[PDB]
C-alpha cells in the first residue's frame, strides 16, 4: 500500500488533531523509500515529496513549466496568473516591474501601520472574551493591507474573499467563473480610474509600465491584480490562522515568544517551514528523469512542498517545531527563479501579528464549544479557530 496512489492536496486525511499533518508524516516517511510517485487523484500525476527531488524539478527551469503552477488549474477564466503561470524570458520581465515595491525597504515601510491596525483589529473584540481568530484577525490584517497595496477600499474584505473562494474552492464552474468574472469588472473599473488619477499603490505602477517600449494590455493588469490578491487574501490568511491555532494550544512555543521577542523572527521562519500553506504545480514539457523515475511532456508534477519540509535528511528533528532553528532552508516560500516576490512582506507581517496579539492577548485557548476547521487545498491551512480569552480592554 503506498500512500501516493491515492494523495491529493484537496483532500487530505486529517488526525485527531484537525491537521493533515499525521499524513504528511506517514508520507514523509514513505518518501524516505519512494520520494517521487504516482498519484490516481486528477486522472494521474506526479507526486514529488523527497527534498532534493523538489529542489532538482524546480530548479530545472526547461523540462519543468510553470503552465501548470496551479493544479487542477485556479478559476481565472481566459486570464493568467502574472509572474506565477509564466516562463522566463517573459517572466523575468513582468516581475521586474514590481521588484522594487515588494524590496524589504519598500515594504518595511508599513510595518508600523500593520501595528496599528493588528491592534484595531484586536479592539474590536478584547472586550468580548471570544472570537475566531481566523475571520477575525488573521484574515482581516492581509486583506486590508492588500486592499492598500492596490488601492482597494480596505472595508470590502468580505467581497475579496468570495472572489479567492471562486478562484480556488467553489465546485460548480458557473459560480466559480461567474463570481471570478464580477473581480474582472472591478479590476476593469479600478483600471480605468488609476489611468486618470494614477497613484502610489502598486496598480498604478503596473498601469503605468512599459515593457520593450509598450504599455501592459488591460488583460496583463488584471493578471497583475489577481494574483497580488490571491497572496494576501489566501496564502497569508491560511498561514496566520494556523499559526493563530497553533498559539492557542502550545503553552510552551507561546510562553517561549512571550519571554524572548527577539526571536520570533526565526519562530515565523519555523512556523512557515511548519505550517507552509503552499503547493505548487509543473507542467513537464521534456521528458525527463527525476530520481527513479521518467516524466514526460503532458504530465503535472505536485510540488509537496510540506513533506519536503519534514525531510529528516535535510532537516534535524524535523517533526519539532524549533525556533531556534537555522538556516532553515524550507521550501514553504518556493526557490528559484519563482520565490515568493511577498517573502519579506509576510515575515513583517507575521512578526507585527504574533507579537502584538501575544502583547494584548497572552493568555487565550481553543474553544471547547466550538470547532476548528482546516481549509485543503493547493493553499491549506485553519479557516476557523474560535478562542476563548479573559475579558481585556481596548487601545482606543
Ligand atoms: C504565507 C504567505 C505566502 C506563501 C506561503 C506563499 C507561497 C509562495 C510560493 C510557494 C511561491 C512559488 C511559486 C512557484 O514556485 O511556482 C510563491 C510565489 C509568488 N508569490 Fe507568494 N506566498 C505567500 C504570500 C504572498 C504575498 C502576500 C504576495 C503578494 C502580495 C505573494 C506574491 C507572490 C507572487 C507574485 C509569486 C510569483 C513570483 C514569480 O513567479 O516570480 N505571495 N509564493
Ligand atoms: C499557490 C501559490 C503558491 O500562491 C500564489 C499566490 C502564488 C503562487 C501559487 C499560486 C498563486
Ligand atoms: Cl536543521
Amino acid at each position: 500500500t503506498s500512500l501516493f496512489t491515492t494523495a491529493d492536496h484537496y483532500h487530505t486525511p486529517l488526525g485527531p488533531d484537525g491537521t493533515p499533518h499525521a499524513f504528511f508524516e506517514a508520507l514523509r516517511d514513505e518518501a524516505e523509500t519512494t520520494p517521487i510517485g504516482w498519484s490516481e487523484a486528477y486522472g494521474g500525476h506526479w507526486v514529488v515529496a523527497g527534498y532534493k527531488e523538489i529542489q532538482a524539478v524546480i530548479q530545472n527551469t526547461k523540462a519543468f513549466s510553470n503552465k501548470g503552477v496551479t493544479f487542477p488549474r485556479f478559476e481565472t477564466g481566459e486570464f493568467e496568473l502574472m509572474m506565477a503561470g509564466q516562463d522566463d524570458p517573459v517572466h523575468k520581465k513582468y516581475r521586474q516591474l514590481v521588484a522594487k515595491p515588494f524590496s524589504p525597504e519598500a515594504t518595511d515601510l508599513f510595518t508600523e501601520q500593520l501595528r496599528q491596525s493588528t491592534n484595531d483589529l484586536i479592539d474590536a473584540r478584547i472586550e468580548l472574551g471570544e472570537g475566531d481568530a481566523a475571520t477575525w484577525l488573521a484574515n482581516e490584517i492581509p486583506a486590508r493591507l492588500t486592499a492598500i497595496l492596490l488601492g482597494l477600499p480596505p472595508e470590502d474584505g468580505d467581497t475579496y474573499r468570495r472572489w479567492v473562494w471562486a478562484i480556488t474552492h467553489v465546485e460548480n464552474p458557473e459560480e466559480g467563473a461567474e463570481i471570478f468574472a464580477e473581480l474582472v469588472a472591478h479590476a476593469r473599473t479600478l483600471i480605468a480610474e488609476r489611468r486618470t488619477n494614477p497613484g502610489n499603490d502598486i496598480m498604478s505602477r503596473v498601469i503605468m509600465s512599459k515593457i520593450d517600449g509598450e504599455s501592459l494590455s488591460e488583460d496583463d493588469l488584471i493578471g497583475f491584480f489577481t494574483i497580488l490578491l490571491l497572496g494576501g487574501i489566501d496564502n497569508t490568511a491560511r498561514f496566520l490562522s494556523s499559526v493563530f491555532w497553533r498559539l492557542a494550544w502550545d503553552i510552551e512555543l507561546r510562553r517561549r515568544l512571550i519571554a524572548h521577542p527577539e526571536l520570533i523572527p526565526n519562530a515565523v521562519d519555523e512556523l512557515l517551514r511548519f505550517y507552509g500553506p503552499a503547493m505548487v504545480g509543473r507542467l513537464v514539457t521534456q521528458e525527463v528523469t527525476v530520481g527513479d523515475i521518467t516524466m514526460k511532456p503532458g504530465q503535472t508534477a505536485m510540488l509537496w512542498f510540506p513533506i519536503a519540509s519534514r525531510d529528516r535528511s535535510a532537516f534535524d528533528s524535523p517533526d519539532n517545531i524549533v525556533i531556534e532553528r537555522t538556516p532553515n532552508r524550507h521550501l514553504s516560500l518556493g526557490h528559484g527563479i519563482h520565490r515568493c516576490l511577498g517573502a519579506h512582506l509576510i515575515r513583517v507581517e507575521a512578526r507585527v501579528a504574533i507579537t502584538e496579539f501575544l502583547k494584548r492577548i497572552p493568555e487565550f485557548s481553543l474553544d471547547p464549544n466550538k470547532e476548528c476547521e482546516w481549509l485543503m487545498g493547493q493553499v491549506a491551512g485553519m479557516l476557523h479557530v474560535p478562542i476563548i480569552f479573559p475579558k481585556g480592554k481596548r487601545l482606543s
